[PDB]
């Protein structure tokens, strides 16, 4: 896999996140995460926080089909080199979603986060 440059636009959810990519707007879905909306609000000020302050954004594709039926991006998104789709879970602020469409290449990362997190009770897992 490889990551490439992208620009923020705008935080949307805890699992979704407006890019200017390639030159153009696009809505990117969070590979292998749910995230709430309760921990909902929490979520998405994580992930806000994450992004807005990053200062370099990058997406990663994996090797599944790249875009949901609604048109989004499903990536791992970095920032600063730090996943966020990582760190959503790690902070117990998103679970492990199923595997969609063979983009499957960061399972066992998250699934030993949540692990971590849950053996915390943190947040979700509270």
């Amino acid at each position: 896999l490889h990551k490439e440059p992208a620009t923020l636009i705008k935080a949307i959810d805890g699992d979704t996140v407006k890019l200017m990519y390639k030159g153009q707007p696009m809505t990117f879905r969070l590979l292998l995460v749910d995230t709430p909306e309760k921990y909902g609000p929490e979520a998405s000020a994580f992930k806000k926080k994450m992004v807005e302050n990053a200062k370099k954004i990058e997406v990663e594709f994996d090797k599944g089909q790249r875009t949901d039926k609604y048109g989004r991006g499903l990536a791992y998104i970095y920032a600063d080199g730090k996943m966020v789709n990582e760190a959503l879970v790690r902070q117990g602020l998103a679970k492990v979603a199923y595997v969609y469409k063979g983009n499957n290449t960061h399972e066992q990362l998250l699934r030993k986060a949540e692990a971590q997190a849950k053996k915390e009770k943190l947040n979700i897992w509270s």
